């Protein structure tokens, strides 16, 4: 079977898997689905699913998309649809697959930092829900393993740490800021933290107000090039973005005040690039001990792959 | 002992209690504390606390206030400080008190909608942490009981419902939208929902951007009076607020699509007035079965009082 590692996040589903020839592929797919089939009169291609006697369709523009920011989204029908759609648009041949998926830190672990067995099993069972697609066959999910978010992204680093050092893993997602503090060699977890009131979406929504999702996203990724901005549009948007970024940074730095005793720091998630500078400065962590990739939104799923593949 | 009912929310702490003479009092106190004593050279009055060998002070203006939007805030040192400060500014005489406090729906209950016993006990034990105040004595918390959020606010109504009807309780807080669907006579809970990516703060922050916290709060509460706006300031702020409100409404209505089979609807929390209209319209719930007070931010703590007092 193909083995697919899946970071099913509330913004995008990230996939990683190894091809027959040993080539490693990554994939990303939005999770925007409405609880209704999409109608095409001939122009658009549509992905119309049925899950539990309910219609779903991929829809990246309707405002009536199903919410994905609630806690129980991890165990929802629409999550299952989102994962099947990701598989279906990945380029993998339709087939039986084993998967490894994630639960957010505060779902994977209980408030005593021990694995939450009931949540883990609920996550596995969710993918037994049966799905159909109009005008095509669907992947068949077989074995399901569950990992926590965060930890796998830091594991390659954790292997190099003294059992006594501890890595601070800072994950700024689209809708959440989650942080773990983990003992070297993954000998234990000293602290877990989850705050769903801040994510990249703060900045995206701010920019959007000053003014699709793409325009704002493009404006943000190209904030360092003045000609792109002037070109892409027709000074206000700019100030708004900088204030959003400023407020984002302020709150992230506030959050870090909840942690101490860490010797190493790593920043992951799609928002890593937006707070990287402010986090390095504030932590005063000597650079050899500060970790950030150039593909931050895939750090988790890559770490999962290196562990479980 | 005085018995104090406490809704310790991430924005404000709400208190309710009965006086010796049977008079019912309510109180509200912000939860903004920095992990450091506040310095007064003679002008300001300061509340400087020590919790676990750590300094805290009430601070409604410094940006470095301790975060209160993370999940574990319910079990934090700073929560304990916030509750003692609320008591201390309530007008109650300093003394030994029994209290009833709340856990959010998704902390009080596990993902199988059964009471989470470990979380409940962790909440009780939190108030055993010892606290001191500079230049004054602190209340002594004795017995602690814990109720869930939401349910108590709807209980007076639930008593009147057929065991077969079900009340949809919609709680828009400062940082969270939580919803329960409860069988009449509190015979059971059919569904629990928690989304921490939306709250009144969306609107408050939007207004603030268009431009203290008060100015934005005042602008919002008086959005229906054009002279107040013109007077309070020096058209932009207006459009921004209306777009924030519009987006708020859109997402709340999206959330309601996750629920069905309810015969009654109730809207509570500080944000109830901001979505009341859109919720009544969208639900198409006949008015005798739609419940909203004129003191929405105290609905929970009042319901707790009526139950436990
Ligand atoms: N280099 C970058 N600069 C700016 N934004 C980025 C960058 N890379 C990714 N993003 C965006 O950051 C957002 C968050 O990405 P991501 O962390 O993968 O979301 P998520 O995992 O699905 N959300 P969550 O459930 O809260 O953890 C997305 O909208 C990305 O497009
Ligand atoms: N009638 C009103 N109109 C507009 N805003 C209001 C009104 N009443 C209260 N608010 C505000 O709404 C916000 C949310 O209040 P509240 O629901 O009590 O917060 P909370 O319980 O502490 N937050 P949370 O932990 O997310 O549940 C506060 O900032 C209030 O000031
Ligand atoms: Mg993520
Ligand atoms: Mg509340």
């Amino acid at each position: 079977h193909h083995l697919v590692f899946i970071d099913d996040g509330s913004t995008n589903i990230k996939l990683q898997w190894q091809e027959s020839d040993g080539t490693i592929k990554q994939h990303i797919s939005p999770n925007s689905f409405k609880r209704e089939w999409a109608v095409s009169f001939g122009d658009k291609k549509v992905f119309n699913y049925t899950l539990n006697g309910e219609q779903y369709s991929f829809d990246p523009i309707s405002p009536d998309a199903v919410v994905t920011t609630n806690i129980a989204w991890q165990y929802s029908d629409v999550n299952v649809v989102a994962v099947h759609h990701a598989l279906l648009t990945s380029g993998l041949p339709v087939s039986e697959v084993d998967i490894v998926c994630t639960l957010p830190l505060t779902e994977y672990y209980d408030r005593n930092n021990q694995p939450n067995t009931e949540n883990i099993e609920r996550k596995k069972a969710n993918f037994r829900k049966k799905i159909t697609l109009n005008g095509g066959d669907t992947f068949t999910i077989k074995d399901v393993k569950v990992m926590p978010e965060s930890i796998p992204a830091g594991y390659e680093v954790l292997q190099e740490l003294d059992e006594r050092d501890s890595l601070l893993i800072i994950d700024l997602g689209g809708t959440t800021l989650d942080i773990s503090q983990v003992m070297g060699k993954l000998s234990g977890i000293s602290k877990i933290y989850g705050d769903s009131s801040l994510g990249v979406s703060l900045v995206t929504s701010a920019v959007k107000d000053a003014l699709s999702s793409y325009l704002a996203d493009d404006i943000i990724i190209h904030r360092k090039d003045n000609n792109y901005l002037k070109q892409r549009i027709n000074s206000i948007v700019t100030e708004a973005m900088n204030e959003a970024l400023r407020k984002l940074e302020q709150r992230v730095l506030n959050t870090l005040n909840e942690f101490s005793g860490y010797t190493h720091v790593m920043v992951i998630g799609g928002g890593a690039e937006l707070i990287c500078d402010a986090v390095k400065k504030h932590t005063q962590i000597r650079d050899e001990r500060f970790f950030k990739t150039n593909n931050s939104q895939y750090d988790l799923v890559n770490g999962m792959y290196l562990i479980g593949n």
